[PDB]
């Protein structure tokens, strides 16, 4: 102990507050943070990782970027802010440097680090697949030799968030979903089935606010426009901890119950972006397209209690 | 009373289970039978469906024939027997006939039927949805001229039988189905979600072979086949009720729990033949692919107990 960390990164309010926690929890060794597109274009997501490394303190924290279009190279400029705001960090337009990434391209880097420490890397990706999937294109090796893959994304035998079929990050690019979930590699998925259990209510913001902390008094100013979303598209005075959730299975994933089996993810519409989980010991008189695939675990139940606290005491604390 | 009832099927042990029990429910008058491929070849469904009639004394019964291939025109010529056998009836071979199909053909025949009894008939659709979109593209006054749509078909938020993405009915005919789901006529879909609930152990059908009723004795020496599918398949000493669930709910509706809302279907593959459903709910900040659809209501809870119980009295009944 502890766990060496790379966190495939788009900041992102949610993102931000599993950056946060991250560095926060010492059970976990930060070693790299990796940007990509989907809550904001990956120049944007760069400065706004640099940005919150600054903050936190940890300057030697590398900030690697990544693709700035899919892995087909469906162009990502032109993005939606109704969610996190124009800058990415809740319309807040913090005062950003000249601090710049470290030139090297992050499935590269991944790859490097993986080389560098085999079966220790745990990649934390909380956003698009894209990076990692153009690691395992590139390499063949890199799938065995990461330590562990922890994914937010996919709705499992739940609705989606950006359409009714699926989740933001798996529809952002759902060819390196699929190659992702087929790779081989050690994978955690934590999709939104579970995420949506995990909730923190403007009364948990307000407490966040009121705490003596560095941290959780940033995430609130952010946490306003996110609430505003929350309280126009779902109805409720509360925000699902998408991103921070899937960073507390990382430092204690007692906290889940996972089911084992195989994933594949529909490429074309109108089911564009859908997560298909196999967990079904009916296997099959005719081989089907999850037949043969490597198994991954996909979380199921959460102790939202436990997750909700864990994001607090560390986000609260001094 | 009592309602008038069309059944599109594909005999098939457990089709001839629910044109069994609906020939033994008072409340529904079963005013023609239409025959579709899925189980069996359309001719075979023909004259199994021909044969079960003359078996039920029920002779003053049309069995118009329907589509030989899917709405498009593919192939449904060679399909698999390891569910309901060679000649479809669970490998019994009954000692079949020379009783002829109405010579008008299905979808004809069922805009001709809606038409003489507008609001009247109510469609039981216990195989592929071709038949029934075939008249709703040749008639377009047809989806709100019938009384109701009873689907068996699709996995709601549940792997599929077929293959883990889909249900048999829905992946006979993908097209077809989403014309169905979107035509707007008064439509309840039972899906395997809510069929899997419904079973009958070993003991079960024992008691059906043990009773003195023509149809129980019958229905027995055809599902041996069908037993011994659910037992290397899904390893279980029972056999699930798909086909004759979905006729209890033109019985008795009240045994089921519905929602409302839109209803596609994915139509090319990974996840071809899958049902999405909208729970409608749902605000949209931009149209999704099921905002505008006609709604739909589907079975979300069953009272597994009183349904197999009412497939049993009836069944046993001298
Ligand atoms: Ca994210
Ligand atoms: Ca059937």
């Amino acid at each position: 102990p502890p766990k060496k960390v790379i966190i495939d990164t788009d900041p992102g309010i949610d993102d931000a507050m599993a950056i946060f926690f991250a560095l926060k929890s010492p059970e976990l060794d930060v070693i790299a943070l990796t940007t990509i597109y989907g809550n904001v274009r990956t120049p944007t997501a760069t400065v706004n990782a640099l940005h919150l490394l600054e903050f936190a303190g940890r300057e030697d924290i590398p900030v690697s970027e990544g693709f700035r279009t899919s892995l087909r190279g469906e162009l990502k400029e032109r993005i939606a802010d109704f969610v996190h705001g124009a800058d990415g960090l809740g319309n807040t337009y913090p005062t950003l440097s000249d601090r710049k990434p470290i030139d090297t391209f992050a499935p590269d880097y991944l790859i490097q680090k993986v080389n560098e420490f085999p079966g220790e890397i745990t990649i934390v990706a909380l956003g698009p697949l894209t990076n990692l999937a153009a690691a395992v294109e590139c390499d063949p090796t890199f799938a065995k030799k990461v330590g562990q893959i922890i994914i937010l994304g996919g709705a499992f035998q739940v609705n989606g968030n950006v359409n009714p079929a699926a989740e933001a990050n798996i529809y952002g690019d759902p060819e390196a979903a699929d190659i992702i979930f087929t790779c081989g590699a050690d994978i955690l998925v934590v999709g939104i089935n579970i995420t949506h259990q995990v909730y923190w209510t403007g009364k948990d913001l307000e407490d966040l606010g009121r705490s003596d902390s560095k941290f959780g008094k940033y995430l609130y100013a952010a946490s306003h426009f996110y609430a505003t979303y929350h309280r126009e598209a779902y109805d409720i005075d509360a925000i699902y901890l998408h991103d921070p959730a899937t960073m507390v299975a990382a430092v204690d994933p007692s906290l889940m119950t996972y089911a084992t089996g195989a994933v594949r993810v529909q490429k074309d519409g109108i089911c564009k972006g859908l997560t298909l989980f196999n967990n079904s010991n009916k296997v099959w008189h005719d081989p089907t397209d999850w037949c043969g695939i490597p198994p991954v675990k996909v979380a199921v139940t959460v102790d939202r209690e436990r997750v909700a606290s864990l994001l607090k005491e560390r986000l609260t604390a001094p």
